[PDB]
């Protein structure tokens, strides 16, 4: 059974709880970046830090590495994500991926072209992720946010609150094939099937999608626990 390595933003470097539950029998390890919003040391220093943490995971026995950070994966667009992926792969000799690649793969697997975006965080996250999706020829149809800033760190948002968010996002953009939920706080898994039940359209949650994508990359053919929505039920 291959170990799955994840690079996460906070220095604490914990494996995210919101996804680990999908795969209770698989070993995950994580390495935390601790980077600031801006890094005065410059662009090379940011890339070096990502690459160093990928090496650390390789040395600790990871069989694949996923960059599980929203800003690094999405905020500079798809070409940057691809270049950083190759830099990671060339640094480690391991299959490497990211959260944005995972989200693209999830929406593709579900046949989603027109997407409504929802977040528990600020508008800017939806705008960045929408621009990224649009550049990849998907069609953002609408954006809804809760504005809870603490979700950039340790905040947990109630399932019912996340469900209302996604439902209202879709009702405002009812011409959508599906919904992308990002920055939803510590736990989002429970909202997914409930939203899908109420709307009849699939939901991709960015962090759980990164788990699914890494497990797929790993090549074991392990299935997620059932009951967490179309993407995980079907793969």
């Amino acid at each position: 059974t291959p170990t799955i390595g994840m690079i996460v933003p906070p220095a604490a470097g914990l494996v995210p709880a919101d996804g680990a539950r999908l795969y209770p029998d698989l070993p995950f390890i994580a390495s935390g970046l601790g980077l600031g919003s801006v890094t005065p040391e410059g662009y090379d220093a940011v890339i070096e830090s990502v690459v160093d943490h990928a090496r650390r995971l390789q040395k600790q026995g990871a069989a694949v590495v996923s960059l599980m950070g929203t800003s690094l994966s999405f905020y500079r667009g798809a070409a940057f994500n691809a270049a950083l992926t190759v830099a990671m792969r060339e640094a480690t000799g391991l299959p490497c991926t990211t959260m944005s690649t995972a989200v693209l793969n999830g929406l593709r697997a579900l046949g989603v072209r027109r997407v409504a975006l929802a977040t528990a965080y600020i508008d800017d996250v939806n705008e960045r992720l929408a621009a990224f999706l649009a550049e990849e020829s998907l069609v953002p149809t609408g954006c809804r946010s809760l504005g809870i800033t603490g979700v950039e760190a340790m905040a947990r948002v109630d399932t019912a609150t996340l469900v209302d968010l996604c439902v209202r996002a879709f009702e405002a953009a009812p011409d959508s094939d599906g919904i992308l939920l990002s920055c939803g706080g510590l736990l989002t898994l429970d909202a997914i099937p409930e939203v899908e039940r109420r709307l009849g359209v699939p939901v991709v949650s960015s962090s759980p999608a990164g788990f699914w994508d890494a497990v797929r990359l790993a090549g074991g053919g392990a299935k997620a626990r059932p009951g967490y929505g179309r993407l995980f039920d079907e793969s």
